[PDB]
């Protein structure tokens, strides 16, 4: 359940960086993504995201399924703090209740 972003950079630059990405993109939401650790799944290219807070949980699924290239007949799953939110939920108000003390977002993606 260990998250590699949250090793690999302290606390207080990680929260310094959210709130400075949170000044600048006041319509945005700092997302990390990472994949968990033992799906059989593709690794994301690029970890870290600014997402617009009207996006639905769902249309970022969509846009992790095109940024691994999903093929569209497998089937994906996406938690936040070892939840799975519901995909007609706002990010805005995923956002607003999951955000870690940092500032970032944290989802990990599987297939079961």
């Amino acid at each position: 359940m260990r998250s590699k972003f949250k090793d690999e950079h302290p606390f207080e630059k990680r929260k310094a960086e959210a709130e400075r990405i949170r000044q600048k993109y006041t319509d945005r939401i700092p997302v990390i993504c990472e994949k968990v650790e033992k799906s059989d799944i593709a690794t994301i290219d690029k970890k870290k995201y600014l997402v617009p807070a009207d996006l639905t949980v769902g249309q970022f699924v969509y846009v992790i399924r095109k940024r691994i290239k999903l093929s569209p007949e497998k089937a994906i799953f996406i938690f936040v703090q070892d939840t799975l939110p519901p995909t007609a939920a706002l990010m805005s108000s995923i956002y607003e209740l999951h955000k870690d003390e940092d500032g970032f977002l944290y989802i990990t993606y599987s297939g079961e």
